[PDB]
């Protein structure tokens, strides 16, 4: 994912997101938002989020 | 989910049940039971519940 005008990764509403490796870059907010859902990433290369990258 | 003759909601021997705005009403037995399992209910609207509502 790169160029997110929001927030890169957004899981809501109890709905998990898998993810491994996963590279983020340029999101608008939180490269990851958890938002009463679980989201997995064993590795991640989280990068240029004006917001704070884990949320 | 209403007039249930036993607990509204049951996640049993592992599963999960997805839930946002649920709403439940005179459930016989407790209004969420989980047994080694996972559930979601970010707003649930638990009422009417005989026994104890979360479990």
């Amino acid at each position: 994912i790169e160029r997110a005008g929001r927030n890169g990764i957004e899981a809501t509403r109890g709905g998990q997101i898998f993810a491994d490796r996963i590279t983020i870059t340029g999101s608008g907010d939180f490269g990851i938002l958890a938002y009463a859902s679980k989201v997995f990433a064993e590795a991640s290369n989280i990068s240029g989020t004006k917001n704070e990258p884990v949320y």
